Protein backbone atom coordinates (compact mmCIF):
# COMPACT_ATOMS: atom_id res chain seq x y z
CA UNK A 1 0.00 0.00 0.00
CA UNK A 2 2.87 2.24 0.24
CA UNK A 3 3.47 3.40 -3.30
CA UNK A 4 5.81 1.42 -5.78
CA UNK A 5 6.15 4.87 -7.33
CA UNK A 6 5.76 8.53 -7.10
CA UNK A 7 7.30 11.52 -5.18
CA UNK A 8 9.46 11.97 -2.30
CA UNK A 9 7.99 15.08 -0.92
CA UNK A 10 9.81 15.58 2.41
CA UNK A 11 13.70 16.18 1.62
CA UNK A 12 16.27 18.51 3.56
CA UNK A 13 18.79 20.17 2.22
CA UNK A 14 21.80 22.27 3.47
CA UNK A 15 19.71 25.41 3.78
CA UNK A 16 18.23 23.42 6.97
CA UNK A 17 19.71 20.32 8.07
CA UNK A 18 20.07 18.37 5.43
CA UNK A 19 24.04 17.74 3.76
CA UNK A 20 23.87 18.43 -0.09
CA UNK A 21 22.29 21.32 -1.86
CA UNK A 22 18.81 21.44 -4.22
CA UNK A 23 20.74 20.99 -6.98
CA UNK A 24 21.79 17.54 -5.63
CA UNK A 25 18.63 16.42 -4.70
CA UNK A 26 16.59 17.28 -8.01
CA UNK A 27 19.72 15.58 -9.86
CA UNK A 28 19.57 12.10 -7.73
CA UNK A 29 15.70 12.14 -7.35
CA UNK A 30 15.56 11.88 -11.35
CA UNK A 31 18.53 9.23 -11.28
CA UNK A 32 16.81 6.98 -8.38
CA UNK A 33 13.28 7.15 -10.86
CA UNK A 34 11.17 9.34 -8.95
CA UNK A 35 8.55 10.94 -10.89
CA UNK A 36 9.44 14.14 -8.76
CA UNK A 37 10.74 15.30 -5.60
CA UNK A 38 10.04 18.03 -3.03
CA UNK A 39 12.32 20.49 -0.86
CA UNK A 40 11.11 19.88 2.87
CA UNK A 41 13.26 22.42 4.87
CA UNK A 42 12.74 23.78 8.35
CA UNK A 43 11.31 26.67 8.81
CA UNK A 44 12.31 28.24 5.23
CA UNK A 45 11.88 28.65 1.92
CA UNK A 46 15.43 29.98 1.25
CA UNK A 47 16.29 26.80 -1.52
CA UNK A 48 13.29 27.35 -3.40
CA UNK A 49 14.96 29.14 -6.43
CA UNK A 50 17.80 26.95 -6.60
CA UNK A 51 15.09 23.97 -6.57
CA UNK A 52 13.47 25.45 -8.86
CA UNK A 53 16.16 26.23 -11.13
CA UNK A 54 17.46 22.84 -10.80
CA UNK A 55 14.50 21.12 -11.47
CA UNK A 56 14.12 22.95 -14.60
CA UNK A 57 17.54 22.27 -15.74
CA UNK A 58 17.45 18.61 -15.11
CA UNK A 59 13.92 18.33 -15.77
CA UNK A 60 12.13 16.48 -12.60
CA UNK A 61 8.84 17.96 -11.40
CA UNK A 62 8.92 19.92 -7.90
CA UNK A 63 7.25 20.32 -5.26
CA UNK A 64 8.15 23.77 -2.80
CA UNK A 65 7.59 23.41 0.69
CA UNK A 66 8.62 23.62 4.03
CA UNK A 67 8.88 21.83 7.53
CA UNK A 68 7.31 23.34 9.88
CA UNK A 69 7.78 22.70 13.87
CA UNK A 70 4.94 23.31 15.67
CA UNK A 71 3.21 22.33 19.19
CA UNK A 72 0.05 20.97 20.33
CA UNK A 73 -0.46 20.53 24.51
CA UNK A 74 2.65 18.57 25.32
CA UNK A 75 3.06 16.97 21.82
CA UNK A 76 5.77 18.28 19.22
CA UNK A 77 4.09 18.11 15.69
CA UNK A 78 6.00 18.59 12.57
CA UNK A 79 3.68 20.17 9.32
CA UNK A 80 4.80 19.93 5.63
CA UNK A 81 3.53 22.88 4.13
CA UNK A 82 3.25 22.85 0.47
CA UNK A 83 3.00 25.72 -2.11
CA UNK A 84 2.30 28.51 -0.10
CA UNK A 85 2.97 32.14 -1.16
CA UNK A 86 6.35 32.75 -0.17
CA UNK A 87 5.92 36.05 0.25
CA UNK A 88 2.87 35.66 2.68
CA UNK A 89 3.99 38.21 5.30
CA UNK A 90 2.33 35.84 8.46
CA UNK A 91 3.94 32.96 7.44
CA UNK A 92 7.67 34.49 7.21
CA UNK A 93 7.31 36.58 10.24
CA UNK A 94 6.37 33.00 11.81
CA UNK A 95 9.62 31.60 10.32
CA UNK A 96 11.85 34.44 11.57
CA UNK A 97 10.65 34.16 14.67
CA UNK A 98 10.78 30.52 14.88
CA UNK A 99 14.67 31.26 13.04
CA UNK A 100 15.27 33.65 15.95
CA UNK A 101 14.45 31.40 18.89
CA UNK A 102 16.12 28.51 17.41
CA UNK A 103 19.15 30.19 17.13
CA UNK A 104 19.25 31.62 20.44
CA UNK A 105 18.67 28.20 21.88
CA UNK A 106 21.44 26.40 20.18
CA UNK A 107 23.94 29.16 20.82
CA UNK A 108 22.51 28.71 24.48
CA UNK A 109 23.18 24.52 24.14
CA UNK A 110 26.58 24.99 22.93
CA UNK A 111 27.46 27.46 25.19
CA UNK A 112 26.27 24.20 28.10
CA UNK A 113 27.71 21.51 25.71
CA UNK A 114 31.40 23.28 25.32
CA UNK A 115 31.89 23.33 29.04
CA UNK A 116 32.27 19.54 28.62
CA UNK A 117 32.89 18.95 25.36
CA UNK A 118 35.55 20.51 22.41
CA UNK A 119 32.81 22.21 20.54
CA UNK A 120 32.71 26.14 19.70
CA UNK A 121 30.13 28.14 18.19
CA UNK A 122 32.67 28.48 15.16
CA UNK A 123 32.77 24.77 15.31
CA UNK A 124 28.89 24.40 14.82
CA UNK A 125 28.83 27.46 12.00
CA UNK A 126 31.47 25.52 10.08
CA UNK A 127 28.54 23.01 10.23
CA UNK A 128 26.00 25.50 8.79
CA UNK A 129 26.60 25.35 4.73
CA UNK A 130 24.64 28.42 3.46
CA UNK A 131 25.06 30.85 6.17
CA UNK A 132 22.66 33.22 7.25
CA UNK A 133 20.06 30.73 4.56
CA UNK A 134 20.65 28.06 6.63
CA UNK A 135 17.80 27.17 9.83
CA UNK A 136 20.44 26.57 12.24
CA UNK A 137 19.60 23.67 15.12
CA UNK A 138 20.60 20.45 17.02
CA UNK A 139 21.46 18.70 13.64
CA UNK A 140 24.62 21.07 13.71
CA UNK A 141 26.02 20.66 17.10
CA UNK A 142 25.25 17.07 16.82
CA UNK A 143 27.33 17.66 13.23
CA UNK A 144 29.90 19.87 15.16
CA UNK A 145 30.38 16.94 17.70
CA UNK A 146 30.68 14.44 15.26
CA UNK A 147 33.73 16.63 13.62
CA UNK A 148 35.15 17.06 17.03
CA UNK A 149 35.28 13.26 17.30
CA UNK A 150 33.13 13.00 20.22
CA UNK A 151 30.31 10.61 18.46
CA UNK A 152 30.80 8.76 15.10
CA UNK A 153 27.23 9.55 13.70
CA UNK A 154 24.84 12.39 14.49
CA UNK A 155 22.03 9.92 15.60
CA UNK A 156 24.82 9.00 18.03
CA UNK A 157 24.52 12.72 19.04
CA UNK A 158 21.10 12.62 19.11
CA UNK A 159 21.19 10.04 21.35
CA UNK A 160 23.40 11.13 24.10
CA UNK A 161 24.29 15.19 24.77
CA UNK A 162 22.01 16.63 21.91
CA UNK A 163 18.87 14.14 23.24
CA UNK A 164 16.17 16.27 24.61
CA UNK A 165 16.36 14.00 27.74
CA UNK A 166 19.82 15.72 28.65
CA UNK A 167 20.88 18.49 30.80
CA UNK A 168 22.16 20.31 27.71
CA UNK A 169 18.73 20.36 26.03
CA UNK A 170 17.32 23.66 25.76
CA UNK A 171 13.36 23.15 24.15
CA UNK A 172 12.63 25.38 21.60
CA UNK A 173 9.52 28.02 21.84
CA UNK A 174 7.34 26.92 18.95
CA UNK A 175 3.94 28.14 17.17
CA UNK A 176 0.49 25.85 17.73
CA UNK A 177 -0.66 23.42 15.79
CA UNK A 178 -3.64 25.76 14.66
CA UNK A 179 -1.51 28.88 14.29
CA UNK A 180 0.38 27.49 11.70
CA UNK A 181 -2.17 25.30 10.06
CA UNK A 182 -3.77 28.77 9.60
CA UNK A 183 -0.97 30.56 8.32
CA UNK A 184 -0.54 27.62 5.68
CA UNK A 185 -3.82 27.96 4.65
CA UNK A 186 -4.18 31.87 4.56
CA UNK A 187 -1.24 31.24 2.57
CA UNK A 188 -2.91 29.30 -0.14
CA UNK A 189 -0.58 26.50 0.74
CA UNK A 190 -1.69 22.75 1.74
CA UNK A 191 -0.53 21.67 5.03
CA UNK A 192 0.06 17.50 5.88
CA UNK A 193 1.12 16.07 9.48
CA UNK A 194 4.54 14.51 9.12
CA UNK A 195 5.23 11.34 11.03
CA UNK A 196 2.42 11.59 13.19
CA UNK A 197 2.91 7.85 14.10
CA UNK A 198 6.35 8.53 15.17
CA UNK A 199 6.81 7.77 19.28
CA UNK A 200 10.91 9.10 19.19
CA UNK A 201 10.98 12.83 20.54
CA UNK A 202 8.15 12.78 22.06
CA UNK A 203 6.56 11.18 25.39
CA UNK A 204 3.02 10.47 23.91
CA UNK A 205 1.41 10.93 19.86
CA UNK A 206 -1.15 13.45 18.55
CA UNK A 207 -4.24 11.57 19.97
CA UNK A 208 -7.05 11.69 17.54
CA UNK A 209 -9.34 14.79 19.15
CA UNK A 210 -5.83 16.32 18.57
CA UNK A 211 -5.81 15.29 15.26
CA UNK A 212 -9.77 16.24 14.90
CA UNK A 213 -9.32 19.70 15.77
CA UNK A 214 -6.31 19.90 13.17
CA UNK A 215 -8.84 18.43 10.32
CA UNK A 216 -11.35 21.39 11.66
CA UNK A 217 -8.37 24.02 11.75
CA UNK A 218 -7.75 23.05 8.05
CA UNK A 219 -5.26 20.10 7.86
CA UNK A 220 -5.67 18.71 4.33
CA UNK A 221 -3.38 15.05 5.00
CA UNK A 222 -1.08 13.19 6.95
CA UNK A 223 2.16 11.70 5.89
CA UNK A 224 1.85 7.92 6.56
CA UNK A 225 4.64 5.99 4.73
CA UNK A 226 7.44 6.98 6.62
CA UNK A 227 9.62 4.96 8.70
CA UNK A 228 9.24 6.79 11.71
CA UNK A 229 5.27 5.26 11.39
CA UNK A 230 5.28 1.73 12.44
CA UNK A 231 2.45 -0.62 11.14
CA UNK A 232 -0.24 -0.35 13.83
CA UNK A 233 0.09 3.63 13.85
CA UNK A 234 0.33 3.30 9.77
CA UNK A 235 -3.39 1.85 9.86
CA UNK A 236 -4.58 3.71 12.66
CA UNK A 237 -3.55 7.16 10.45
CA UNK A 238 -5.19 5.48 6.86
CA UNK A 239 -8.16 4.94 8.66
CA UNK A 240 -8.50 8.82 10.26
CA UNK A 241 -7.21 9.77 6.55
CA UNK A 242 -10.26 7.61 4.94
CA UNK A 243 -12.85 8.69 7.62
CA UNK A 244 -12.28 12.40 6.83
CA UNK A 245 -11.11 12.23 3.87
CA UNK A 246 -7.49 13.82 3.57
CA UNK A 247 -4.84 13.05 1.50
CA UNK A 248 -2.08 10.44 2.73
CA UNK A 249 1.53 11.22 1.56
CA UNK A 250 5.20 9.69 2.12
CA UNK A 251 8.79 10.32 1.78
CA UNK A 252 11.55 9.84 2.93
CA UNK A 253 13.02 12.52 5.23
CA UNK A 254 16.10 12.34 3.62
CA UNK A 255 19.16 14.33 5.34
CA UNK A 256 21.81 13.04 2.87
CA UNK A 257 24.40 11.44 5.25
CA UNK A 258 23.07 13.10 8.24
CA UNK A 259 20.57 10.49 8.62
CA UNK A 260 20.16 6.66 7.56
CA UNK A 261 17.37 7.76 5.44
CA UNK A 262 17.08 6.93 1.68
CA UNK A 263 15.80 9.18 -0.79
CA UNK A 264 12.82 7.47 -2.18
CA UNK A 265 12.25 5.00 0.60
CA UNK A 266 8.73 6.05 0.82
CA UNK A 267 6.56 7.90 -1.61
CA UNK A 268 3.17 9.56 -2.18
CA UNK A 269 1.58 8.72 -4.78
CA UNK A 270 1.19 10.67 -7.89
CA UNK A 271 -2.58 11.66 -7.93
CA UNK A 272 -2.13 13.11 -3.99
CA UNK A 273 0.29 14.92 -5.40
CA UNK A 274 -1.79 16.34 -8.18
CA UNK A 275 -4.31 17.09 -5.35
CA UNK A 276 -1.49 19.17 -3.67
CA UNK A 277 -0.36 21.28 -6.59
CA UNK A 278 -4.49 21.77 -7.38
CA UNK A 279 -5.07 23.08 -3.89
CA UNK A 280 -2.15 24.76 -3.21
CA UNK A 281 -1.18 28.31 -4.70
CA UNK A 282 0.22 28.33 -8.52
CA UNK A 283 3.81 29.31 -8.21
CA UNK A 284 4.99 28.98 -11.79
CA UNK A 285 6.67 32.11 -11.92
CA UNK A 286 7.42 32.75 -8.55
FE1 LIG B 1 10.30 16.13 11.27
FE1 LIG C 1 11.79 16.20 8.14
ZN1 LIG D 1 15.49 17.85 9.88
Amino acid sequence: EPPAQGWDIHCHTVFSDGTETPRTLVEQARKLGLHGVAIADHDTTAGWDEATEASEEIGLPLLLGTEITAVDEDVSVHMLAFQYDPSNEHISSMFANTRAARLRRTKRMVERLSQDFPITWDDVLAQVKEGERTTIGRPHIADALVAAGVYETRSDAFADAVSAKSKYYIPTPSPSTHEVIAAVKGAGGVVVAAHAGDPQRNRRLLSDEQLDAMIADGLDGLEVWHRGNPPEQRERLLTIAARHDLLVTGGSDWHGKGKPNGLGENLTDDDTVREILCRGVDLIGR
